[PDB]
C-alpha cells in the first residue's frame, strides 16, 4: 500500500486527503503546513464551503489527528527539509504549498526521508509534467524522484486535445478557460504577492479577471506533437470551484460535433475511463462540483462554424478533478517502485 | 431637437433616459410600463445597483413624473396601441420591453401617432439592423419606419471586426462573449419562462452559464462581407453588469497584436470616435461600469498563437454602452428627417 | 404508508420530494405544475446549483415521471380543482406554490380527491400553523383538511423561543433573519410582482436588502404567549441558501450563556430531537446545507450583555430544514387518520 | 490647511486621499507602502471595483506620484520610524495599515518628522479614541499626539445611540452589524492571519459570517455613559462594501419610531450636521455607495414591539464615511494647533 504525506493543507491538499480517505490503495499517514496547528487543521477538514461536510470522522489526539480511526501525524514545519516523512512512514509528498515549484526546493522533501516528490502545479523549472491518461507512462523512476501533476485547466485541455488530435488532427488553437477564483485572488482591491499579477489583486467578488495561463503552451510539452500549436489565457470569475475550457481550433480533417462527441464517447469508454467524460444535458458549473473527471465534454455548448473551425466546451472542477488525479499519479508512483 | 417615448422602463429604458438627461439634442417626453406605477417609476430612476443615484432630481407630479424640472408622462398600457404617443410629443419610440421585437409589434406604436421606432435587441423578423459607427448611414427613412439597434454584444464585436476585417481580413473566426447576468435569469433554480432556456433558469449568482448570443448571426447582417464567417455563443457569469467579447480569429495577411492595437488606435481616434476604444492597462469588469464606447480593446489581454491566428479580448458596459448607441441612433434618425 | 401529491415543484416541492425519495414511511406519487414540463421537471429534479445531483434514476415516462423505479403522476393545472390527486392515489398535499394561501384557495385540492393539505407557508387567513416539536400535537383530524406548517424562519425561531419562555420567560424580544436569496428576488434592478416589496426587486447579487418575515406574526400564533412579546425583520444577503436568526431577548429570570446552552441541549436530546439542535464549532452557512434540523444553536456566536439580557444566534436550511419537517408533518397527519 | 502623510495606502488609504483631494483644507503630500512600488499605487488609486476611476489625473513622475499637479512623495518602508515625514512635509500621519495599533507602535511615525498620528482602527492600549459629532471636542493638543478615530461600525453606532441616549435614554440594548467583507477575508477556505479568527478564514463569497466587531468595546469608551449597556457582534456577508447597524435597545422613556425620527434628524440637521443623516425611501446597500455620511437611519426598515423596546436600522459606507470622518478629524486637529 502506497503512502502519502501533504506539504501545505490547501484546497488541494485537503481534498486530495479527502480523496485518499475513500481508496484503499492509498494512505495518508502525515501533514504539514506551519500556518495551521492541529485544532485548526481538524476544523479545515471536517467543514467545507464547496464540498460539504467531511464524510467521517476527525478527531484531535494530542499532537497528531485521527481520521476515520487511523493516525495521521501533524507537523509545523516551515521550511520542507524538517519534516520527518521517512519517520511518519510516508513514500510519497503531495507538494501543494504553491510556493516550492522547483526541483531545488521540492527536492528538499527527499532530506527528511521521501521518497518521491509530486508538485501539485506546474513546475517554473524543467520537472516533468505528467497528465493521467495521457502521458503518465512516460514516467522514468531511475530518472525522477520529483514530478508534476501540471494544473488542472492541463488536465481538461490535454485529455481533449489528445482525442482531437489522435482522430483529426489539431492544426492550430486557442483556449480560453472561464474559471472560479482561487486562494492568491483577494475580497478586495489590494497588492498581489510579489507585485506581479495586479489583475489577480483586483476585488475577486464583482469582477471579470483576465489572467494568463501556460497551461494550453504546456500541453505542447505533454503531447509534443502539439508544441507550437495551442496556447491562451484565462478569465476568472466570482464562483468559488468548477471551470470550463473554451477551446477554439482549426482541424486537420473535417468532423462535425457529433463525430467529435462519439470519438470522445469511445475514448470516455475505453482508454481514458475515469478521466475523459461526456454529457449531453443542460448542465451549469454547479452540477460538476465533486466531479471526479478531468475533463467533461458539453456537447450542446460546442459549435461548429464549418466542418473544420470548431468550439469545444468542456468542464472540470478545478478543485476535485486534480486532486484525484494527484492521487492517481501517487498510485501509479509506487507501483512503478519507489 | 429630437423625442423620444420608453416603451418598457426596465434596466435599458431607464439608462436610456439617464442618457438623454445627458444631452441637449434629446429629450424624453413620455415613458409607458404597465407594471410599475409613477411611484416606483420614480424609485427605480432614483436608485441604482450598479449605476448610483441619479444625477438630478426625480418627483411624482400627479400621475407624471418631474424630472430635472421638465414634465414626463407616464402611461400603464400593455398594448403599444393604446399609447398615447403623439399626443405626448414624443416622435421616436425606445422599445425596451423585450416583447415586441417585430415590424407587426413595434409598428404598433405608430398607431399612436410615433413616427420611428428603435427596438433595443435584434428582431425575431427582418427588421433592419443599425450599429452606429458601422452601418447605421444605410438607413433610408423612406424606406423603414421600424428600426432595430441589434444588441450590445453586436455593438461591441461589429466595430472591432470592421476593424480587423478592413487592414488585415477575417478568414473565418469564433467568439464566446463572458456576459454579466440579466433580467430574464433567476436568483434561484427554477422554470425560465416559456421553458426554452434550461441553463439561465438555474441559481445566476453561484453559476457559470453557457448560453447564446445571435450577435455573429447579428454581425454577419451589419456587415454582409462577415455572414457566414464568424459565429458564436455567450457565458453567462454572476456579475451585475460589464461584459467582455473573446474573439478568435485566422487572418488573411499576417499581423502583431502591436500592429492590430494601432489598427484599433487609428479608428478609434478617427472614424469610429466615441465608438472604439482601447487601453493598455491591467483593467477589471469593475472598471468599465458607466463606460459610453461600445467597444473597448485590450491590448493586455490579446494573445497570439501565431502572426495569423489571434485571441482578441473587448470590454463593453452591456447596459451603458449600448443605451448610449440607442440614443445615438435616434439623434440620427431625427437627422435624416420624421 | 402515506402518499404525498406536491402542487408547485419549486424549491421547496422538488426538495420536499428529495426528502421523501430519503424515508420508508411516505411516497410522492404525483406533482403538479403548469410551468414546468414532465421533462423540465426531470431536469431540475436531476440537478441542483445548491444540494447536487437527485441520488438516484429519473426519467421521463410517457407524460409522467419514473424515479427510482416508481411511477409519478405528472399534471400541468393551473386550477387545484382540476387535479386529480384521488385517482393519483395521493392522500396528502404539499400546497407549495406559494399563490393558494388560504382555506378557500388550498381547499380546492380537496375536489380533486386529496385527503389532507398542507400550505407551505404562514396562510393569508386562520388557517391553523403546526410546527413540529412546539404545537403540532394540537392538530385535531375531525376539525382540519387544510393546515399550515408556517415558515422556515417560524421554524426555527419557534423551538427555540419556547426553550427559552420555558426554562426562564421572554420579557420580550426582538429578532432579526440574516436570510438567504429567494425566488420572489430578482438578478437585476426591477419591479416586484404587485406593489408589494420594492426592496425585494433590488439586484439580488450585490445587495443587503432589508425585508419582512412571517415569523414575526407566526411565532405569536404557534406560542400564543409571546404573541405582543415577540416579533422581528429580515435582512436579505446574496447567498443562495442557509439562514440565521438573530434573537435579541430580555429574561424573566436571570440566565448565562451556559445555562441557555443546556436547556437547548436537553431539549435537543430529549422531545425535540431531530428538530432543535446546537453546536460549540466555527460553523458558517455552508456548513448547513442539506442540514435536517429546524432550528441550530450558535454557542461560540451567543452574546449576554448581563445576566438576563441576551443575544442568541440560530441557523437554518431554509430548504432542506422547513422541506424535512413539512414531511415530518405529513407523516404525522396520516398517523392521526385520514 | 494640514498636509497629510498616509501610513498603508489601502481601501482605507486611497479613499482617504481620495477625499482629501475633494478638499481644499488638506493635502496628501506622501505615502508609505512597502508591498506596492510607485508605479502599482498609481494603478489602486486610479482604478477602483466599488468607487469608480479616480476623479482627476494620476501619473508616475519618476520616484514619486504626481496626483492632479501635485508631488506626492513615495516610500517602501516597513518599520514607521524609517519614514521621513517632516522631509516630506507631513504634519499628520493617517496611520490605515491595521498592524501599528498602539501608542508605543504608532508614535514612531513622530521620530521622523511627523506632528500627530491617526490610527484608524480603535487600538489595543489605551490611546484615545474620537468620534466626530459625539466626543471629538474633548481632543486636546496639550494632551495627545497620538489619537484615534475608532472604527467604521463604532462612527456609525455612536452618533445614533447619543441621539437615542440623550433623548430617551438607553437602559441596554444589544447590536448586530451585516457588514461587507473585507481586506483580512479570503476567497476560499484558508487560515486567516496568526491562528485565530476561524470564520473569517471560511469562504468570503458564499457564507454568512459570525464576527467580531470593533464598536463592541469602543462605543462604551467613547460614550463613557453607555458603557456596559451596549455591546454586540458582526455578520459578515459577500457584499463588497457597504454595512448595516441593526440596534435592539430598551428606553428609560417611551418613544414612538416618528419621534426617534424627528430626534434623529433634528441633529441631522443641527450639531450633527454631515454625520448623522435620515432617508423614508426604500434604499439598499448599493444606494450608499460612497455616502460620506457616518450613520443614516433608515426609517421604514426601524421597528418598535411596543413604546420602550425598539430595533433601529442605520447605514453606513463602512469605506466612504469612514475616510470622511478621518480627513475630518484630521482637519479638527489642525483646527486646534499642531
Ligand atoms: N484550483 C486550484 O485551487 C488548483 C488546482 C490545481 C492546482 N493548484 C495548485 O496547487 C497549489 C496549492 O493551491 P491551493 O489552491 O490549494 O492554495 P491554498 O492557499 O488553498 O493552499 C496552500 C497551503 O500551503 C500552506 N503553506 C504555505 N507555506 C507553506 C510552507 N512553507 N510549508 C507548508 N505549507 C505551507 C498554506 O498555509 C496553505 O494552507 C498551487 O501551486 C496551485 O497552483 C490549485
Ligand atoms: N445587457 C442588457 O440588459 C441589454 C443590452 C442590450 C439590449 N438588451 C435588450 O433590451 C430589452 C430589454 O432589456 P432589459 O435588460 O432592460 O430588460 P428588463 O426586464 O430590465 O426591462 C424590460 C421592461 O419592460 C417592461 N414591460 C414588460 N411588458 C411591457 C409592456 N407590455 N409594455 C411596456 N413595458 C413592458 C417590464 O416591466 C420591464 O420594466 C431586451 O430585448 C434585451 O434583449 C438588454
Ligand atoms: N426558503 C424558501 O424557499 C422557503 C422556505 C419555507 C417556505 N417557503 C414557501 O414555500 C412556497 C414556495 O416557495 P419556493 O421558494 O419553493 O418558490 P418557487 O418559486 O421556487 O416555487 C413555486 C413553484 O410553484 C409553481 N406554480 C406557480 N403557480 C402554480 C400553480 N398555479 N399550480 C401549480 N404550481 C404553480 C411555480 O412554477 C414554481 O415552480 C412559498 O409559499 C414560500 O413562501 C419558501
Ligand atoms: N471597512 C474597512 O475597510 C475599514 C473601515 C474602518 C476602519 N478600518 C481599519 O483601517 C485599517 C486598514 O484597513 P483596510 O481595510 O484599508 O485594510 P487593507 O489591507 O486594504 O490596507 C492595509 C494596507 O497597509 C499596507 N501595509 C501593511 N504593512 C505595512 C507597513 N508595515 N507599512 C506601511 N503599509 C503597510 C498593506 O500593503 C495595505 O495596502 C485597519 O486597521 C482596519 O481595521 C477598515
Ligand atoms: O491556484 C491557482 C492556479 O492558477 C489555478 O490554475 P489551474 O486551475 O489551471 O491549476
Ligand atoms: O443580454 C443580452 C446582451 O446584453 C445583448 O447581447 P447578446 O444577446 O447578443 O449577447
Ligand atoms: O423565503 C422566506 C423564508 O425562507 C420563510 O420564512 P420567513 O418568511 O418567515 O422569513
Ligand atoms: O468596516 C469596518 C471594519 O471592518 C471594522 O469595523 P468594526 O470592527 O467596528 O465592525
Ligand atoms: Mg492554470
Ligand atoms: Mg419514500
Amino acid at each position: 500500500t502506497a503512502t502519502l504525506g501533504i506539504n501545505g493543507f490547501g484546497r488541494i491538499g485537503r481534498l486530495v486527503l479527502r480523496a485518499c480517505m475513500e481508496r484503499n490503495d492509498i494512505t495518508v499517514v502525515a501533514i504539514n503546513d506551519p500556518f495551521m496547528d492541529v485544532e485548526y487543521m481538524a476544523y479545515l477538514l471536517k467543514y467545507d464551503s464547496v464540498h460539504g461536510n467531511f464524510n467521517g470522522t476527525v478527531e484531535v489526539s494530542g499532537k497528531d489527528l485521527c481520521i476515520n480511526g487511523k493516525v495521521v501525524k501533524v507537523f509545523q514545519a516551515k521550511d520542507p527539509a524538517e519534516i520527518p516523512w521517512g519517520a511518519s512512514g510516508a513514500q510519497i509528498v503531495c507538494e501543494s504549498t504553491g510556493v516550492f515549484t522547483t526541483e531545488e526546493k521540492a527536492s528538499l522533501h527527499l532530506k527528511g526521508g521521501a521518497k518521491k516528490v509530486i508538485i501539485s502545479a506546474p513546475p517554473k523549472d524543467n520537472v516533468p509534467m505528467y497528465v493521467m491518461g495521457v502521458n503518465n507512462t512516460e514516467y522514468d523512476p531511475s530518472k525522477f524522484n520529483v514530478i508534476s501533476n501540471a494544473s488542472s485547466t492541463t488536465n481538461c485541455l490535454a485529455p481533449l486535445a489528445k482525442i482531437i488530435n489522435d482522430k483529426f488532427g489539431i492544426v492550430e488553437g486557442l483556449m480560453t478557460t472561464v474559471h472560479s477564483l482561487t486562494a492568491n485572488q483577494l475580497t478586495v482591491d489590494g497588492p498581489s504577492k510579489g507585485g506581479k499579477d495586479w489583475r489577480a489583486g483586483r476585488c475577486a467578488g464583482n469582477n471579470i479577471i483576465p489572467a494568463s495561463t501556460g497551461a494550453a503552451k504546456a500541453v505542447g510539452k505533454v503531447i509534443p506533437a502539439l508544441n507550437g500549436k495551442l496556447t491562451g489565457m484565462a478569465i476568472r470569475v466570482p464562483t468559488p470551484d468548477v471551470s470550463v475550457v473554451d477551446l477554439t481550433c482549426k482541424l486537420a480533417k473535417p468532423a462535425s460535433i457529433e463525430e467529435i462527441y462519439q470519438a470522445v464517447k469511445e475514448a470516455s469508454n475505453g482508454p481514458m475511463k475515469g478521466i475523459m467524460g461526456y454529457t449531453s444535458d443542460d448542465v451549469v458549473s454547479t452540477d460538476f462540483i465533486g466531479c471526479k473527471y478531468s475533463s467533461i465534454l458539453d456537447k450542446n455548448a460546442c459549435i461548429a462554424l464549418n466542418d473544420s473551425f470548431v468550439k469545444l466546451i468542456s468542464w472540470y472542477d478545478n478543485e476535485s478533478g486534480y486532486s484525484n488525479r494527484l492521487v492517481d499519479l501517487a498510485v501509479y508512483v509506487a507501483s512503478r517502485g519507489l
